């Protein structure tokens, strides 16, 4: 009994003004992925190689085409579309606090109880998005099941972590850049 219904966002229009945040958070997300990969001794390679630990995306975000940028911008647009569809407000209230990638540390950012509660909704929606997609993939490949095809609330803490973390990162980066997010 799991029928994931992620919020529909095909006809949600992100206001033009948010493009600056999208680009900035996309760069950030690429730079954090790059940091992680590099500290584990990955380097730039023209092709992806797990043995050689090379990756073509280990280069500056500014050097990317629009297609490569879109790898990072799409999921963020999907997040923002869901917030908008839920009729949350995102307004720039304040000025914000903010190959060798040095991404700003978001570890010192505290979210209010209320932003943490919003993060829970975004986290579940990520779960539903993953879930609905996984159902489609399993059908296309002949059936079967997956242990995480359960309601988000029934997941363990360990199981909730990755969705919670993505949601947290979005809201902390919104906060760090001076944005106020309310229900």
């Amino acid at each position: 009994n799991f029928d994931p219904r992620p919020v529909e966002t095909l006809n949600v229009i992100i206001p033009e003004k948010l493009d600056s945040f999208i680009n900035k958070f996309a760069e950030y997300t690429h730079e954090k992925w790059a940091f992680d990969k590099i500290q584990n001794n990955w380097s730039y390679g023209e092709n992806v190689d797990e043995e050689l630990k090379t990756h073509p995306m280990l280069r500056p975000y500014k050097t990317f085409s629009e297609k490569d940028k879109e790898i990072y911008r799409w999921p963020i647009k999907e997040s923002l579309k869901a917030m908008i569809a839920w009729e949350w407000t995102i307004e720039k209230a304040r000025e914000g606090e903010e190959y060798n990638p040095q991404p700003p540390d978001l570890s010192g950012v505290t979210l209010s109880r209320e932003l943490q509660a919003m993060a829970e909704q975004l986290a579940e929606n990520y779960h539903n998005t993953w879930g609905r997609k996984k159902k489609q993939e399993l059908e296309a490949k002949g059936g079967g099941t997956h242990p995480l095809l359960v309601p988000y609330d029934t997941l363990t803490a360990k199981e909730k972590a990755r969705d919670r973390e993505k949601a947290q990162e979005l809201l902390k980066f919104l906060q760090m850049n001076g944005y106020a997010v309310t229900s």
